[PDB]
C-alpha cells in the first residue's frame, strides 16, 4: 500500500520557487509545495490546493514531470509522490503558517538545505526530462537505496 502525495515546482526560465518548511515533517528544509492528497479530490486538484494553501498562488496549468516513491525504514506505508511543475503562476507568493517562499536562481539551488533526494532528481526536472524515482530512507538524512530513470509517460 502507498499513500498519495503531491509536489509542485514553479520553474521559470531563470529561477525556481521553493518554500522553507516551517512546521511538521521536514521543517527546516526548502522544498516544493505539496502534501497529502485528500479523499474526494484528484491528484492534480490536491497539488493545486496545497500550492494555494502554502503560498497563496494559483496556476493555469500543471504538468506532470515525475513520480517518486519513498520508503522510510519502519514505516509501513510507501509514499507515492506525484511531481508537477508550472511556469505561469497567478499571484505573488506569500508566506503561510507552513511555508516561507523564496525564489532561487537555477545555479543557486540550496541542495544542502533540501531533502537529500532532491540532489538526484532535481537536475532532471531542470533538464525538463520526465522521471521515475525510488528512495529508501533511514531517518530524514540517510538514503540507503535508490533508483532513478527517465521515462516517456509519468
Ligand atoms: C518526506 C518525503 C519527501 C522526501 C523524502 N523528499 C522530498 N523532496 N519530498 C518529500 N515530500 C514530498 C511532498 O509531500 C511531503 C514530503
Amino acid at each position: 500500500a502507498s499513500r498519495l502525495y503531491t509536489l509542485v515546482l514553479v520553474l521559470q526560465p531563470q529561477r525556481v520557487l521553493l518554500g522553507m518548511k516551517k512546521r511538521g515533517f521536514g521543517a527546516g528544509r526548502w522544498n516544493g509545495f505539496g502534501g497529502k492528497v485528500q479523499e474526494g479530490e484528484t491528484i492534480e486538484d490536491g497539488a493545486r490546493r496545497e500550492l494555494q494553501e502554502e503560498s497563496g498562488l494559483t496556476v493555469d496549468a500543471l504538468h506532470k514531470v515525475g513520480q517518486i516513491v519513498f520508503e522510510f525504514v519502519g514505516e509501513p506505508e510507501l509514499m507515492d509522490v506525484h511531481v508537477f511543475c508550472t511556469d505561469s503562476i497567478q499571484g505573488t507568493p506569500v508566506e503561510s503558517d507552513e511555508m516561507r517562499p523564496c525564489w532561487f536562481q537555477l545555479d543557486q539551488i540550496p541542495f544542502k538545505d533540501m531533502w537529500p533526494d532532491d540532489s538526484y532528481w532535481f537536475p532532471l526536472l531542470l533538464q525538463k526530462k520526465k522521471f521515475h524515482g525510488y528512495f529508501k530512507f533511514q531517518g530524514q538524512d540517510t538514503i540507503l537505496d535508490y533508483t532513478l530513470r527517465e521515462v516517456d509517460t509519468v
